[PDB]
């Protein structure tokens, strides 16, 4: 008898595929969301520039 | 498993290269555009000088 050793595999086979993937496509999103933010960084002072002058 | 840690790098690798570079070559331009303006500063009074006398 070994099957419970196979059972535990197929328990490992059914993986979670952690929410630490989709919370980190949401924070990979935070990466390229930031890529949008880093654009905004340029306009921060330029928009400001119009706003002040 | 770590790959999403590599994913997020290659999301950082693809950088924005912010428009705060080309809006600030346009305002680096404003620097040496100003370098043209600072020339004009001399002629402001000299052109004026002819204009008044």
């Amino acid at each position: 008898f070994t099957l419970i050793e196979l059972m535990i595999v197929i328990a490992i086979v059914g993986i979670l595929a952690a929410v630490a993937l989709p919370a980190y496509q949401d924070y990979t999103a935070r990466a390229q969301v930031s890529e949008a933010i880093l654009l905004a960084e340029g306009q921060k002072s330029a928009v400001t520039e119009y706003y002040l002058n």
